[PDB]
């Protein structure tokens, strides 16, 4: 049987429909107190859950009292439900199930190592949060539960990599919109923010497995195939609403991770797929949404610069209007230049000119010329005016070196 994220004979999954604690391994419980507190968080009702978990914060922080309660069949059942509880909308039951899985790991040493393999996953799922206000507390709770040691938890990273990905798996390829929200009692955009926020932890932890092993491809080739092979992480790459730009800038950084590796070059399906997403993506910038977006627009155009590489320039060829898209998107992000912008054009322009991507003077030229025009009439009142005119300058005279054989 699947047993999705558990290790230890109960299913523990992220839906809401399957992975829940057996009725009699409820009953099973050692006190009345639990089997209540328990049934009150396979509920929906959201404030008598946040009054359950209290109440279990009290019982693991007076664990003089309180330890033959904290069994195995404890243990199963809290593994399957804590799962459950970090999907929750509400950042508090977020929170406090991180800390008591945190607090569970801290007292219960040893005679929870068997259950590592079930909780350490998803604690690190919760300092992966882009919401600061649950993951760094929860970082917090965490390299104190290690005697305050960063490298005991760089180890981590390490010793449960297999656990990290499965977990990862489980989000990106198994659950989604539908199975993680209830569709009966929740909206579509309930729905789609709350998948977003889950998927969107995932891809960072996924990236910091990459920071931590450096032999994550080889070791793990098979599930991140199936991972990367998905169209899930890739739908991440949009703009145009309403989510901000946290998640998209994560998956560039993804891409990048993936290739400086060497990976997506071994894995052209996945290349293809990711790419394919991205330069769709340039149509999504607009003079409507250019203001909102325009920090990011540095990254995506190295990432393009840095994809070039591949092959002589074979990413373009994976969309038949690849030319058209970059040229509007030029035009359009050319309108609120910020730092590293012209930077990144140049570096464009450096890297595709080996294959003539764009014409120098038809079509490159005009970008710069109507760049300066914008600098100009606006600035330098701004910010970052005089910081932006250089950055502008400095990499003009370098494009305008090339004006030589262009004639
Ligand atoms: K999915």
């Amino acid at each position: 049987t699947d047993l999705g994220l558990g290790h230890n004979g109960v299913r523990i999954s992220l839906n809401y429909f399957d992975g829940l604690p057996d009725p009699s391994l409820l009953n099973s419980l050692y006190s009345n107190e639990l089997k209540l507190i328990f049934k009150s968080l396979l509920k929906r009702d959201e404030t008598t859950k946040e009054k359950a978990l209290m109440d279990l914060s009290n019982l693991i922080s007076d664990f003089n009292q309180n330890e033959y309660f904290f069994n195995d069949i404890f243990l199963l059942c809290w593994s399957q439900i804590y799962a459950k509880l970090i999907i929750s909308d509400y950042k508090v039951i977020r929170l406090q199930s991180h800390q008591i899985t945190i607090m569970l790991v801290k007292s219960l040493r040893k005679k929870i190592s068997k259950f590592l393999k079930d909780f350490i996953p998803l604690i690190l799922l919760g300092t992966c949060e882009l919401d600061y206000s649950v993951s760094k507390p929860s970082l917090n709770e965490l390299t104190e539960c290690f005697n305050k040691d960063p490298a005991k938890i760089n180890a981590l990273w390490a010793v449960f990599q297999e656990q990290l990905l499965n977990l990862v798996k489980e989000i990106v390829v198994n659950e989604n919109e539908d199975t993680i929200s209830d569709e009966r009692y929740s909206s579509k955009e309930e729905s789609e923010f709350r998948y977003h926020r889950v998927i969107a932890s995932a891809v960072l932890l996924l990236i910091k497995l990459f920071v931590h092993n450096k032999d994550v491809s080889e070791r793990n080739s098979s599930s991140l195939k199936v991972i990367l092979s998905d169209e899930s992480i890739w739908k991440l790459l949009n703009l145009k609403n309403g989510q901000n730009t946290n998640a998209y800038e994560t998956v560039l950084r993804l891409i990048d991770v993936l290739y400086t590796r060497g990976y997506m070059p071994s894995h052209k399906n996945i290349m293809k797929l990711a790419v394919k997403k991205l330069l769709k993506s340039l149509t999504h910038i607009t003079s409507k949404n250019i203001l909102k977006v325009c920090p990011v627009l540095p990254s995506i155009l190295n990432l393009l610069a840095t994809l070039d590489d591949y092959e002589d320039g074979t990413i373009w060829s994976y969309d038949k209007s690849s030319k058209e898209k970059v040229l509007k998107f030029l035009s359009v992000s050319r309108t609120s230049p910020s730092p590293g912008f012209f930077n990144a054009v140049f570096a464009l322009y450096s890297s595709t000119k080996r294959h003539s991507f764009l014409d120098y003077y038809l079509e490159w030229l005009p970008f710069w010329q109507k760049s300066v025009q914008r600098l100009n009439e606006k600035g330098f009142s701004a910010r970052n005016s005089a910081e932006v005119l250089n950055e502008f300058w400095t990499n003009f005279l370098k494009f305008a070196e090339d004006s030589s054989e262009e004639r």
